[PDB]
């Protein structure tokens, strides 16, 4: 009996958003524009007793790390020199050395301009097939052309930079949080139990790849298999495994590298000459491992359509970028065929080789980006990476068989797969609260999930965190709005008379036409973030109350002072 | 008797600035890049009794508007096409269809780059007559030049951009307002009364004309004429209509379009044939409606000429720029005679047609911005526009007579025309007033005009709405004043010892030397606004006295805390 | 005994730091885009008995101007036209006016394009020998080639703009300040007596001269001496002179500027003929002046080598940057040989003139920026400057002679110069101390060296000044740091109960494990930042107790408010 409403600053509670996460570097292209070096400690909280839903496919930091991904490695390209002046009538013949002819190479030869103008020189290269596109139907001849020549100016990558993935970390700005679930088997979405919080993610590798994703974080106990909708034909499959297989890659012929004068200051470096013994460029899968691994996501792929069979298959044919697998590896950019791994039939209980083509004039994500050319690396080449998940496609023809084929290259769900585990939240610090008063007239999060008079014992931590091109704009803009927020709250709490105070209590009178729970039911019983969730529809109410009690109050005062 | 200083926040007051105001749009160019979708509903109030001075004529929002627009519609040419590879020596011939010969319109002649740059291309376009300059007097021949070539490299218009004005939004940043007059026949200039506040201006359309004013916002019940100084011949005049005349204006004859390569990537639009039928590009009026307005327009004219009579004939001869009615229409730029329109005589008591000229190489302001190519829309073309409002000016050759010319083209009159009735004011929320107090020991500014101790009642109103490329830094910059402004206004008030509160007692007694006003004839018979212009220029002695009081006062409660 | 820990606010106190000065500019690059007009009125105050170390070798201010002039004066040559079209086949024959040959030119003679690109012009310049490159070794021939032509393509400085110094001011941001040594000889380094704080360094101008430094701000008594450790021969010794010696400098012979068509809109600034009499360009310096400064110099410069001998000798040799006294005059650059001025011995106890060389095509400051073209101003030229001081350096050979050489060209030396005499500081305004206190349940930094009593009566001056393209963004950057700054502030003296007071007191016991000094020794035998050193190490025990006592007071209120 005889309850009157209480403000309280420094609540745990949340609600569910989307705003702009900042670049966190440990310690090319990352962590020289858009990242920030800032060697994030690992700070990770658990919540006791909190639980939330998560949903991998619609997590607003997928499309934030792709947009981020395609300015600042679009940007990277925009001190370096443009190809115009090589878009010229290309005359071409077999390359040969003394050791034999290379099939997937031709020799080139063309006019270039001197930083001299009115002089030009004749001059050569080595170029890979698929790069090169012939110029007349009209005979079969020895005149080429620059593929890029008829849709885009390219741009040479600067041999200063390296296309390494570096660990990336992402951020919360003051006033935002990082959820995380700690489940084992997660399944993508619906209801979590074990979250915690932690004020950035682990490393996410930026790499890129179209149907074997390489180098990723590897799953914790079991495999898991993750979509939108199973039955669904048209939604990707990501499988993501325990135990890893390895995959050896090599261009094992040896190129040397020459530079063309292109102009003034401007530089072309483009393959000269092969040194010795030829052979194709190719990779090796341990047959055992693979067989086991295939068969592995088989039993777990089989509890989804219970009583079928299952059976892998090639990709759906046509153009290299989506029917191979790509990947970039010591700055080469390799495209592999599959075949030879995706082959086999599963219902119970040596190497395989690959082999690749090389290109260097590449479109870097779906026609968004300018065409890069990839300068030659001098010497033989190796990778060494582990293979951690697949991306996967169901094709009907049958009814006791269901048919997977490799599919991707939508570059969300490589990044979609690190970051399937987390979720973003805006932290809201005001709430009101019934009490028994009348006027006189551990970390970022941490007590979330428990009874709210523990809370009210914690609300100075909630308090202190709420402050603190593109890539400096976003700062700006992000830190200017965290500001902006503490004022508001600041000024709410002046309004309502509290004048900063953390806890503070007034002489509006509870109604029962909001809530009828006891004061120990309220006090004992209940988490903060469910009592918010009661009261929210009645909030909007209560802060008009405060504002006109303190207006009625302040000129009680201000009569009384000239008589008192 | 016995009266002390008291600090008020939140008070309704306000001084006359100059300030960026944030470019606002409804639900190309503006509302893709500069201008915010932000739907701004309709939120005006009216004021009961404040009277204001509103000046047209040095209205700092034209000034920015013309900033604003000639900044953006010179960034939207940016990404898109250069025609350098276009300044070519260009042979020509009279174009002819069929049909006839259009005279009008050359044929031309020229080579051009392909993305094989070691080929040239003979390619032909159909170039209007008014944007091709012949290269020697030597003889009379068929060579040829494009205009531009002598002075700038031309861009072309992407062909994704259009030119349709859409209605733009001004809105005033925290801590200012934008003033209103509703009173009719304002005059553009002087005391005025039925003042409201709005939040946002109505849409200003951001069209662009030289003669005569199209699609305008209406005049509200009389011909209104404004100009700074009517008996100076040097000053324009506009003129702002009550019932409009519509015109329709048409390019008749339809024209294809073809595509030319210009190097790698880049094309170049160019008309290709015409298909049929040839007519020259016209206008019509009707000619009742157009006499019945200039007559209506010449009975409110002569009230400031009173004697004499009235007559109106061609503009100032010479460059099309300028002797002509230009507009954009579909995307193509038309220049019309008006020779047969501002033709007649008054003194008391079918259609008219207009022959026009096509241009495509446009410069877009006075030199300022770069030359934009417009390239062709194919087909017929037709515009319907209404006719709101003149530009005139006024010739002496004669004592009985007065005669008016078409002239404009400072484009600021344009947006002048829309943006007469507004201006822009800082909320200045402190002040001081005297009370019998001793210390122990509706909308933005709706009440502005009323009396003091009414103002005292909603003095919350006024507090809260202090908080809240180019067109990124502009943002952030006023943003950042707003938040600064506010911390001062607090901090202040924590020097004087009022540490956040809203109306504030004192020991320091009120001295006659500043005003002598009874207690009753200060708040029941004033206005906040006139109080603060009566104790101004004391102002500054006033703060001086609070900040050393309570200096005084904290040091007397701090030696007393050690015996208390 | 009893001492309990009181919070002060608006201490003046203070640390070592880095950060962002903002240009100003009283009243050509300069004043336009990196540096505010603000006419910044001198306003320095004398702090009484304050001592501090300053350190030339190591302040950040010089390394800032550094970054400031090279980007603002690289960024000032974006606008204007490139001269990639003059990097021609160059045919060259010698200079002559019927008067004579000229030594220091050639004749050139090339092809340019017009803004018609299908016709070629033929066009001649005249061109200073230091600026043209012979093409082949092959036989002794008239064809030549622009010197940048092989590294990068030059832009011409648009004609606008100048490169007069303006002098430069720079300001410290909110929250900072800047500290100025007045002592005599004060030999650059170590501990410091009489010090100031000003708001704004006086003008520094941005002069660029390599052996003699130019224009600068004299010495203010006798000559002063420089470097880090004069025993090291690998560091440079900066002089800094009393008495001026003036040095006039020519270009006597009078060459006509011609203007060539270089493409669309764009055009190149030339010598075309040279009108009459010829004389190569060369300055005069006063003998004996020169003779007494040097002689001068020599009785300051024995006392650091006291036995020895001193004499001064020729540069290094070589490449004319390093080898020779460059400066810029009337836009013109001169670089002129010093064996004539550097030639002398010391033991104890007419005008000299200088030869010259001028180019046009000049690598600003180390290959860091741009190549510029300077292009040629008419008529004949003249300077007159003030020799301010020396850059040194010394070669052993001999036991009894110490030799001097002139060096120079590392540009922060110059600036070095202009700035030896200030640092940077960062304001602290919290603290505590020790009183017998219970809680009941003129200038910027003014009074810095006075006995902590004094400095309390006046906090609220330390207070106030705490609030108020890179060039853009800096500023933002700079105001958002200030104003989170302050409200961290704000807001821990929330937390610790003192909400907007300026003193505060206190529950929290002083504890004798952290000072045992008396009352007095404390509050009348000590400077507040010297209190501020001792206490420093425990200082964050101090914040744990004051939030953890305003928790349990708050909850302690909030439980009694429930039977008062
Ligand atoms: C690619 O083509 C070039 C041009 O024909 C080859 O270079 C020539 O090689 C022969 C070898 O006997 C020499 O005699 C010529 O003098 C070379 N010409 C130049 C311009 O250097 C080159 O060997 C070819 N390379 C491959 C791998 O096919
Ligand atoms: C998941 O996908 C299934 C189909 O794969 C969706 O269910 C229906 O399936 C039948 C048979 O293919 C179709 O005729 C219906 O049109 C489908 N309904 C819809 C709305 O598509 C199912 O809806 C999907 N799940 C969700 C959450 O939409
Ligand atoms: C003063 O201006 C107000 C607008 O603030 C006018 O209000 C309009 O009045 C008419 C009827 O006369 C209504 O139909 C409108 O809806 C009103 N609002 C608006 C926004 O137009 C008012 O008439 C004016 N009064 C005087 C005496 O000038
Ligand atoms: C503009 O000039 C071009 C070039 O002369 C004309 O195109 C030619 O038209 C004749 C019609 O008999 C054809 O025989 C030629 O083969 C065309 N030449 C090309 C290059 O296509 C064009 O018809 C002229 N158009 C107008 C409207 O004058
Ligand atoms: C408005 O314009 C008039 C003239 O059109 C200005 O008054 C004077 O007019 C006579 C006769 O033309 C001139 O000899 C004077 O030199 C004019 N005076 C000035 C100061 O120009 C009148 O001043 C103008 N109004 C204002 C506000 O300046
Ligand atoms: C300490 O430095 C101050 C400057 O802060 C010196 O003040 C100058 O003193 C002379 C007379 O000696 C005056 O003519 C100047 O006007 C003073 N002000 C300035 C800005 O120069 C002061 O002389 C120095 N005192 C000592 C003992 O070093
Ligand atoms: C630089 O060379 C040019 C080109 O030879 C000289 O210009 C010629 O001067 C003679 C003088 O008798 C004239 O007959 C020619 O008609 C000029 N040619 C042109 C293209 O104008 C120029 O005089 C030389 N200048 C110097 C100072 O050496
Ligand atoms: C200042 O320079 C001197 C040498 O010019 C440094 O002292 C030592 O000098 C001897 C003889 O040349 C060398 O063998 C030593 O190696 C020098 N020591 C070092 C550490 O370089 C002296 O150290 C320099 N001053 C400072 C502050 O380092
Ligand atoms: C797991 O993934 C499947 C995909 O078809 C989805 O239907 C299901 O709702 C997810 N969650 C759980 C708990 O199974
Ligand atoms: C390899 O795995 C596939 C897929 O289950 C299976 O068809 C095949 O029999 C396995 N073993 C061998 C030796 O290929
Ligand atoms: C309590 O709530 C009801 C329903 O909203 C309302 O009618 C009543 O006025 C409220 N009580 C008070 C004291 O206003
Ligand atoms: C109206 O406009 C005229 C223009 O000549 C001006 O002189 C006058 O001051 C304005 N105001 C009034 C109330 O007439
Ligand atoms: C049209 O208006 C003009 C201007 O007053 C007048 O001279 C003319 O007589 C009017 N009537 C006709 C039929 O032109
Ligand atoms: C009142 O004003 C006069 C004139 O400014 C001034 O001399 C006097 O000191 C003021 N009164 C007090 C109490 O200071
Ligand atoms: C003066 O400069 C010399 C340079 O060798 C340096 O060693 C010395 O420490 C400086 N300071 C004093 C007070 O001499
Ligand atoms: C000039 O100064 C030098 C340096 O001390 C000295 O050698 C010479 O004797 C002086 N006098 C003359 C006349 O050169
Ligand atoms: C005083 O300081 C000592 C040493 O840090 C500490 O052990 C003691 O607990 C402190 N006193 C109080 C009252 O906490």
């Amino acid at each position: 009996e005889n309850l009157w409403v209480t403000v309280y600053y420094g609540v745990p509670v949340w609600k569910e958003a989307k705003t702009t996460l900042f670049c966190a570097s440990d310690a090319n292209v990352w962590a020289t524009h858009a990242c920030v070096p800032t060697d994030p400690s690992p700070q990770e909280l658990v919540l006791g007793n909190v639980t939330e839903n998560f949903n991998m496919w619609k997590n607003d930091m997928v499309d934030q790390m792709h947009e981020d991904i395609i300015s600042l490695w679009d940007q990277s390209l925009k001190p370096c020199v443009k190809l115009t002046p090589l878009c010229v009538t290309l005359i071409c013949s077999d390359a040969t050395v003394k050791t034999g002819t290379v099939e997937e190479m031709k020799n080139c030869s063309f006019n270039t301009t001197t930083e001299i103008r009115d002089k030009e020189k004749k001059e050569y290269a080595l170029f890979y097939k698929p790069d090169i596109v012939p110029l007349s139907e009209t005979n079969n001849t020895s005149e080429y052309r620059l593929i890029n020549c008829n849709t885009s100016a390219c741009t040479q990558a600067c041999p200063k930079v390296t296309f390494e993935p570096i660990p990336i970390h992402y951020c919360a700005p003051a006033g935002y949080a990082i959820l995380k679930c700690n489940d084992e088997t997660f399944n993508g979405t619906g209801p979590c139990s074990n979250v915690s919080t932690v004020q950035c993610t682990h490393g996410i590798r930026p790499v890129v790849s179209t149907q074997l994703l390489l180098n990723g974080s590897l799953a914790e106990k079991e495999i898991v298999i993750r979509s939108e909708n199973l039955t669904n034909n048209a939604k990707i499959i990501i499988v993501h495994l325990h135990t890893p297989v390895e995959i050896v890659c090599t261009r094992p012929n040896n190129n040397t590298r020459k530079s063309v004068r292109i102009g003034p200051g401007q530089t072309f470096y483009a393959t000269g000459d092969i040194i010795g013994d030829i052979k194709q460029a190719h990779c090796n899968i341990s047959e055992e491992k693979w067989n086991d691994t295939l068969q592995k996501v088989g039993i777990e792929l089989q509890k989804h359509f219970p009583n079928k069979t299952i059976k892998y298959n090639q990709s759906a044919g046509g153009d290299m970028e989506i029917t191979t697998h790509s990947f970039n590896c010591g700055g080469e950019f390799f495209y592999c065929n599959t075949s030879n791994l995706f082959n086999g039939t599963y219902n119970g209980t040596s190497t395989i080789t690959l082999q690749c083509r090389i290109k260097q004039i590449i479109n870097m994500w779906q026609g968004v980006g300018r065409c890069m050319y990839a300068p030659p690396i001098a010497g033989n080449i190796t990778c060494r990476s582990n293979i951690t998940g697949l991306l996967l496609t169901r094709d009907t023809n049958s009814n006791e068989t269901e048919t997977f084929r490799p599919a991707g290259g939508d570059m969300r769900d490589n990044w979609r797969s690190e970051l399937y585990k987390y979720k973003v939240v805006k932290i809201e610090p005001l709430g009101v609260a019934p009490t028994r008063c009348k006027r006189r007239v551990l970390g970022f999060l941490g007590a979330a999930g428990s009874t709210m008079g523990a809370a009210s014992m914690t609300l100075t931590v909630q308090a202190r965190n709420l402050l603190s091109p593109v890539w400096g704009i976003k700062q700006l803009q992000a830190r200017v709005l965290a500001v902006e927020r503490y004022l508001r709250d600041q000024q709410l709490l002046g309004i309502w008379g509290c004048s900063g105070k953390l806890i503070c209590c007034t002489n509006v009178p509870w109604n029962s036409s909001w809530s009828n729970r006891n004061l120990s039911e309220i006090w004992d019983n209940m988490t903060w973030l469910q009592w918010d969730k009661e009261i929210s529809n009645y909030t909007q109410i209560i802060y008009g109350l405060l504002e006109e009690s303190q207006n009625q109050q302040e000129k009680n005062e201000q009569d009384l002072l000239a008589l008192d």
